[PDB]
């Protein structure tokens, strides 16, 4: 059985370019494609109706029916979501591991809110209002990622990733033929 | 900082990883264990272990200054209390290279404490490493061969679990386990108080 | 010139990531696109992936020759276009073909320079996985597959090198460092530093 | 059992600090101690980088086939042990022996399985600067002879040109590695999952 | 303020591929899309490798004096636009101008701070199999870039770095050092670390 | 010809550690052996890690005018042997000279072509923790206010991290147009021959 990870980051602090980067030397992590008002379906399941009929929040949303069905096959998964999302997932399924990732600095943010060149020019200065307040929650995720240089950062999720699967649980899955083999005396 | 047990069947390399481990890690230090066992050729007294006769073991025991003993293949082994008091107090992490029993006294005394378990790729591989080694007889190594399946039954207690098959991706496997909890949030927020203080500011 | 490499694995052991994934760091390195009369699976590209035909032009395809080596692999034909292996090599390229046992045996004999690695997972079950989760086979030829499984990883002993794909990171290094040895050997070494060689023993 | 590897260079091409690199990171690898009719350079222990002994014994030691190979290097002899390289082989170890061409020319016709690596410098005068700086005269006699002991550098299966040290560490390891990674090592070593993964 | 960065090598190095090696682990770095004459291969993309435009709207850009630099490579004609690279800069982002030896001379005299590195291959014969082997060229432009492949490589002498990328992992290595190396400056570590050696010296 | 270097750091932020992990994978890199008053230290080897003599031998060696720099740190004096530079320098090795920002000045007066790299804690109260857990606190801040002199700064934070960027400033150096101009001459010529 696989691990279901929680990411989260205030925009521009490099979540998108840390898991991208982390799928591309992890074959067996896959990202969970939320319903959100770029392709359809691949970054987002792109409508309120549809919603409402069946985590969700507003800042969006996570189809139930692909999580249940990856985590039996044994595939991790990250889940990138906000705080109420994290929240919400941690009560219903309580063995999700939890993930912050935070900018080195306040400043550092906006350059790159802004150097994405995807936001508007107050539209940087609207989500950095809330920029705060939304960091403010890294106190209730398990790993701490500061995204300064990125190439470190990286390394550090992969670590992370790596000392998840070799965890007890996940170790007895994955090499149980070689612990049986190990114990028959 | 962090308390780590490290423990492995006779032979699996435990000993050389974390020696590889602290070439690349000075804020990490190795408990030096109190033995009755005979020094190993190559071993040196205080470095790799104290080696005490069975008397003066037993009078340590007496004075109640070990943090965990136990009776390892027929020899006594124990770790040093105050040592390790004092020196998760500086703020260092601290490895114990101790056996099940070690651990078991440990996580109750301390249930904070990291357990890492490292397995071989097979039972062969041990035989081989401990006779690769040349520091064992052939009497100390079938003694040892004979408990290795009940040594490795208590893998099950452990938090994480190295295979040690090919060394420097199990050195590799090591550094992540130790990697990640520096990053847990408790470390985070000790080592990064004043950047988080400027993040909210 | 260029070292013609065959890479060979049981369906889902991870030989077309690993390679994808050495290429990214391997620009001397080209993978051959192999005809198929296989149809396409989501996600890929005809001259990308293979050269997707027909029964019919696969056979006059190859009445003609023009194959290096080619097998009926789970129902459908494989195989290497020859002219392109050659032409490929004689640039000083190196060269994978990603191609079954059968294949792998045929370009031994008409190439017996060629160097294979065999892929294989840590266990049967991680290939039934890895297949189901790739999500680009229906049940039914995975099952197909995998009753092959076990008969397909037996050909492992035919094999120059062995790479356990386990952990995905660790099978990269191991296949990274089977191609960085082979560009190490004596034959290499001299065509690629020839003029170094010759400045060394020169008094 | 484990691989026999015959790693040679010009003097002062940087062998031996590869080498102990290289030991550094692989604990299946095990360096042989040759015997040499030679003088301790500063630094240098008995039994560790060499067994040092006469002229005398060790031509008594030749006489007695206790030698897997013998060479005579600048007036001085030097040989390999073949009880200790056959013990180090049986328990599954790999061994690496620190010879001329000439040593690697005996070991090539008693054991052909044996891996040689020959290990260059990206130049002439890099040797020179690298004999000179590590700082053990003999320079001048072995830079007659060093581009005689490169000449043979055909002989090999591998070649390592130590420019930037960490690039040919590198390179090194990834000869040793892939070594393991040969059907034969890979039988060995992985025999049970293999068995599993037939069954 | 970011670093700017003139990375240069004769047609075949490995430039392209190495830059866009080391991008893929540098988003804190940009490159320059130039603007071309030349016409548009196949693969790529008006946005992406170039900003493809024909010779009359190049000179009338030029008369606006939109770009930074410009020269004429191999009969075509090839440009920096000046705008984006200042706004780029003033961003705080790293920059890289994948440009000849005669842009990079001119941005050298506009901004004499700018990183200037110079990228060469193993051996000439090296550089036209490089070339055969990218398969983007004929044999008779080829033969005509290794014609002036000599005196392209003559220009080693006007970069601040020399990369010999022989092996292609080694050669990216060096490059991703001397990009670390430039983020560890003085002026560098004061800007972003600003705060943190406030702390220190209090 | 080599490259000097001066790595200098307040005492405990990591300066021995860094530079004998960046050694063990450098050989063309070597440590000035400095001379000094102070006494010897736990393991410490005359000629090895110092070159211990006295206040009287050290201001003896300095009328001679035997020492490229020297300083008094801490109450003690400390100096750099000239010869063993010079002679070092010119048989084409890297320099590695461990020393105050006093010496740095001095050095970079007489060799301006000379590198320098600084070594900074993460916070304060980390090196107060990495001198004890191996008077000076508060010189301390002393000490670290000349960072602004030098070419590069390496913040010794997490030990590996930053023995990377050590070896990037090392390895950039070598990569600069007279370094590479000398090492690969001959494929230099090759290549405009
Ligand atoms: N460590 C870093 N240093 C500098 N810029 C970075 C770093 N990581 C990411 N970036 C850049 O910051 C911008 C925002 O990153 P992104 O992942 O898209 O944001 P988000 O957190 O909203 O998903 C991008 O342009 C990205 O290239
Ligand atoms: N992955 C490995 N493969 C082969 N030999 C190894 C490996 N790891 C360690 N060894 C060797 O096996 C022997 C036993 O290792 P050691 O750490 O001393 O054992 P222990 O687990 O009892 O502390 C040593 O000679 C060591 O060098
Ligand atoms: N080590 C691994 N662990 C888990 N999944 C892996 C690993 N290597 C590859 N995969 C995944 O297994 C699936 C099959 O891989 P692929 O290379 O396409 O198979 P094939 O060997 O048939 O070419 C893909 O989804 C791939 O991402
Ligand atoms: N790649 C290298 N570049 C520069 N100096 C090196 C390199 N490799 C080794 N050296 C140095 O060259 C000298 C000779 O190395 P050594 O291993 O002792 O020589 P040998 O090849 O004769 O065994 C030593 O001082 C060593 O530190
Ligand atoms: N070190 C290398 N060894 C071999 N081939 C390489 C190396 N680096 C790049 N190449 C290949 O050489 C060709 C030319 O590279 P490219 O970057 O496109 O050239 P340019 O220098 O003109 O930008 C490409 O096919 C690339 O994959
Ligand atoms: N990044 C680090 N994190 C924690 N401790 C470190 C780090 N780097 C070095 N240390 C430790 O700090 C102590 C002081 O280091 P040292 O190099 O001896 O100091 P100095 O800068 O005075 O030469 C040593 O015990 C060393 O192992
Ligand atoms: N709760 C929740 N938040 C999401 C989901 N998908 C994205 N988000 C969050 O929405 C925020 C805005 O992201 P963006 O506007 O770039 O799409 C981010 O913080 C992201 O983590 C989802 O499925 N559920
Ligand atoms: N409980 C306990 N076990 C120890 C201690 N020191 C070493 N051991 C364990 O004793 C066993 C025998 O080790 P050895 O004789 O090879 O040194 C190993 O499993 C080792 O981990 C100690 O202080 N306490
Ligand atoms: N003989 C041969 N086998 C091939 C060729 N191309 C693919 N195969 C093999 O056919 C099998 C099925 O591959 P698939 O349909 O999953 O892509 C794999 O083992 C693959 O290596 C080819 O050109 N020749
Ligand atoms: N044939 C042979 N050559 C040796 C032996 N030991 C060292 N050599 C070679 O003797 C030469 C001189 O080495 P040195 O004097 O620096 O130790 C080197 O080329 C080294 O490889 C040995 O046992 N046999
Ligand atoms: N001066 C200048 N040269 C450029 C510019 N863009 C590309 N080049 C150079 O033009 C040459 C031809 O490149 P290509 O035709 O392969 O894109 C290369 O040397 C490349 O570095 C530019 O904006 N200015
Ligand atoms: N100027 C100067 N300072 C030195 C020299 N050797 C050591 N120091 C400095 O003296 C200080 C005290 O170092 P320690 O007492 O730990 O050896 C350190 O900051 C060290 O850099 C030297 O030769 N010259």
């Amino acid at each position: 059985s696989g691990t279901l990870y929680i990411v989260s980051a205030p925009s521009g602090a490099g979540k998108t370019s840390l898991v991208k980067a982390l799928l591309d030397a992890a074959p067996e992590v896959r990202v969970s494609v939320s319903h959100t008002t770029e392709v359809d379906g691949v970054n987002y399941h792109f409508f309120l109706a549809m919603l409402e009929r069946n985590e969700h929040a507003e800042v969006y949303g996570t189809s139930q029916r692909w999580v249940e069905k990856t985590l039996a096959e044994g595939l991790d998964l990250i889940l990138e979501i906000d705080w109420q999302g994290a929240q919400q997932v941690r009560r219903l399924m309580p063995e999700a591991q939890s993930i912050f990732i935070l900018p080195p600095s306040q400043e550092a943010l906006r350059q790159r809110l802004t150097n994405r060149g995807q936001d508007s020019d107050e539209v940087i200065e609207r989500r950095m209002r809330e920029a705060v307040s939304e960091m403010s929650h890294y106190v209730e995720y398990d790993h701490l990622v500061i995204n300064d240089d990125f190439a470190h950062a990286l390394d550090d999720l992969k670590a992370i990733f790596r000392a998840r699967q070799l965890r007890q649980d996940a170790q007895q899955q994955r090499h149980a033929e070689l612990l049986g083999r190990l114990l028959a005396g």
